[PDB]
């Protein structure tokens, strides 16, 4: 049975300890792999793939335009097309119109979007192969107009890339496919290799080694950034007495099954919830799951929290800062304004996280560990830089210049002042 | 005289070497900075005070003040007027970035949306090493104020003599706490919290290589903190053609050279007809009369002039270098805007010295350096926000989308994902 707490019973210290996650040192493990791929390129990459993935490969990088359109069972194709369609739509909707701002006459300022020229997209292939993720990452990259898009994916035992992953890659305009995983893949993209293009930003979810390699390389001389630490999946469910216990259980197990590293949280809000029934459903449903062993392992670090009301429930959720939040309560939409920290939100009774994981259109590459306090999930803007642009007329510089001179004086920065003064003297003549 | 290159003369290797900055490699700065960070982590305010004494030559007992406790400082009314114009322009440019939160409904009964939420607590580093920068306080605090961040800690090393212009801007932008500290010890105090300093979730702002390296380190720490960007030693790249007035070009190059010895400046000469000698005569002439000419000259020692056949070549090189600031002082500057790919902030034309952007045009001067303009944006309103995605399905919606979700979950080998849909659809069925 899942561990239980009551919020009023807890000291500040006990409460704050509930923010902690199950898994971890990783830098120590991962650093030598990164440096080795930095120094030795494709050769090291192949070796790392042999070691962990138990696959020997000579061609680790394929141009996607060279590879044939894979053939898919048509129900599978139809499903991934619905997903592509919904994700495309949700992300295309995020294009901001670039309005000029002119608050002083002759002082024109603006923002313009430019795509990151090359990006690397890590698509997990460990305990489960995730073409959903390929759509989550490649679709917004396609919309952004990124010129080089390298998608990394560790191969299957027979040396092959999952055909659903290749389908999505082609549909979203991925240019290069890196048949590699883990920290060796992340390092190959960050540094470039003989065959792998060097990227400017690395995206995507992964295991703790992938995640730690991402975190390391952002500080390296490779000159690379990342989206976020998007590690082991989490879900927090808030349920009231109207929620159907079996659906709640199903929802908790939907992400528990990802891995033993996952963490799940049930917040019971108000009176009237048959916690026993929920518990009975979790055990019942868990033991019939192919991945019930992983799920049970994940459940072992999961917990139930009882909250006197919905404001208290959502207040706790905000402290925990879950990757995913399912609000299964009466009038769930009305509580939306109290949500502060959550990567993605599922409101109501007909909105299992699964729809967001796969095809509602939102992005499932979301921050874990509590990183939802300051990071957003992947979005169109994750692939863009906003360059600010300004242009002054003579009149404009006559109006604004003297104030800039005053402020430069205050800061003790005479050259800053002179660049204005020199121009205003020239205008005077 | 400033080193000169011609692009046609260069091998790929020589060309790519022009991207390097005078900043020390990251591991070296990390070696210097790590012990300061760990020491503040472990030992708190006491450690911060020691490093302030050591580097800033100031002994202080109260490192954290509540802005609401401190009195409204009194300013020369010309100064107060200048900072108010700046506040106004910056507020306006940043407030303009509020995105209307449109719902998306591409399938009936599948509603998806984005909502903005402010980061609850933020730390804003305002430089005060070789020069005190209240401009930066506005650059960081104003968008924080617009975002609605609840705790706003502003860090600023105290002067040898808190700068009253820094406190003016802090009060005007709603800063809650003032941390009278600088460097890596300030950054660590904010990332970890101390006995008196609030723990923040995100750390912003520009600084020297130590500040910058401390930021970079702490994002990987167990503090659970993010940063805006590496916003290190100022850079400017000027593109000039034959219509540009040599003295203005010189003035512009020196405007950022004076920031410090580690700054880097680049002149790209585009096309024919540019009196490079006149530009150089102006740099030397103008540099030696500058209070900070010593810093500027040292920065000029790592700076260089590049000759490019035309404007397309000039802008192509600028994109490779990826400058923090780009001044395009050429005929029809605005028409080349679509070729700009990597630049933090852009100044078009002849009447737009970087200074206006540094101080009061309204754009944000906290911009990525070192080539990080290739993938990072300057600070903006969204830097202070998270966009939480939200979805809601009707029964009809789940009936329509659910089967596809089931198929995809099957493909991924994830049966529990499938069952969470299946279970709901069966109940709809009965
Ligand atoms: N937050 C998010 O956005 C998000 C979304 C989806 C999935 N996820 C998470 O991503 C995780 C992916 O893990 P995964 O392994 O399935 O995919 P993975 O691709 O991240 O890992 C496979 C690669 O990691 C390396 N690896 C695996 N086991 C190793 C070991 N013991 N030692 C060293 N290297 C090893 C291998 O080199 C291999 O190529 C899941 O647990 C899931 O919960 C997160
Ligand atoms: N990119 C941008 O957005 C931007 C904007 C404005 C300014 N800047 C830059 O900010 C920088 C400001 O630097 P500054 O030094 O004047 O002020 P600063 O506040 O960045 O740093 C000064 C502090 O550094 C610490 N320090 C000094 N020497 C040290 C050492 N040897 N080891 C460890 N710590 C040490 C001290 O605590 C001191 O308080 C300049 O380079 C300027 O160009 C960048
Ligand atoms: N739930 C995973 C995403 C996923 C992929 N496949 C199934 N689920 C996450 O967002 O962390
Ligand atoms: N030039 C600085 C900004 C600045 C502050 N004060 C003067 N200038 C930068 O953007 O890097
Ligand atoms: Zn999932
Ligand atoms: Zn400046």
């Amino acid at each position: 049975p899942i561990k239980t707490y009551h919020l009023s019973n807890l000291t500040q210290t006990e409460l704050l300890s509930l923010k902690s996650r199950p898994r971890i040192s990783v830098f120590d493990i991962v650093n030598p792999i990164v440096d080795d791929v930095h120094a030795h390129g494709d050769a090291a990459v192949k070796q790392y793939t042999s070691k962990f993935d138990k696959v020997d490969l000579e061609n680790i990088v394929e141009l996607v335009s060279d590879l044939p359109d894979p053939v898919l069972d048509p129900a599978i194709k139809e499903a991934f097309d619905v997903a592509y369609s919904n994700i495309y739509a949700f992300h295309a909707a995020q294009k901001s119109p670039e309005k000029s701002v002119e608050n002083m006459k002759g002082v024109q300022c603006k923002r313009v979007a430019r795509s990151i020229n090359s990006v690397g997209l890590y698509v997990p292939g460990g305990t489960a192969v995730l073409p959903s993720t390929a759509l989550m990452l490649a679709v917004p990259a396609q919309i952004a107009g990124c010129k080089t898009i390298v998608l990394a994916n560790p191969p299957t035992r027979d040396g092959t890339t999952c055909k659903e992953v290749l389908y999505c890659a082609k549909k979203a305009g991925v240019t290069h496919l890196l048949k590699a995983g883990g920290a060796q893949a992340i390092s190959a993209m960050a540094w470039g290799t003989e065959t792998c293009p060097k990227v400017e930003k690395i995206f995507g979810p992964g295991n703790q080694y992938v995640t730690a390699a991402k975190m390391i390389l952002q500080n390296s001389e490779a000159m690379v950034s990342i989206d976020m630490p998007a590690g082991p999946s989490e879900v927090l469910v808030i349920a009231d007495k109207h929620a159907i216990p079996s659906h709640v259980a199903a929802d908790l197990l939907s992400q528990a099954e990802h891995g033993p590293d996952s963490q799940v949280v049930l917040v019971i809000a108000g009176d009237g919830v048959d916690q026993n029934a929920i518990q009975e459903e979790v055990s019942k449903q868990c033991q019939s799951l192919p991945r019930g062993e992983f799920a049970a392992k994940a459940l072992s670090h999961s917990f139930i929290v009882h909250a006197r009301d919905m404001l208290e429930a959502i207040t706790f959720s905000n402290m925990y800062a879950p990757e995913h939040l399912i609000i299964n309560v009466k009038d769930a939409e009305k509580w939306e304004s109290f949500i502060e920290n959550a990567g993605s939100v599922f409101l109501g009774s007909w909105t299992p996280e699964s729809v967001g994981d796969y095809a509602s259109g939102t992005n499932h590459v979301l921050p874990t560990y509590g990183y939802a306090r300051m990071y957003s999930g992947v979005s169109l803007d994750s692939f863009l830089k906003y360059i600010t642009v300004q242009s002054l007329t003579e009149e404009g510089l006559r109006k604004l210049g003297p104030y800039v001179e005053t402020m430069a004086e205050v800061e003790g920065l005479e050259a800053h002042k002179r660049a204005v003064t020199l121009r205003l003297q020239d205008i005077e003549a």
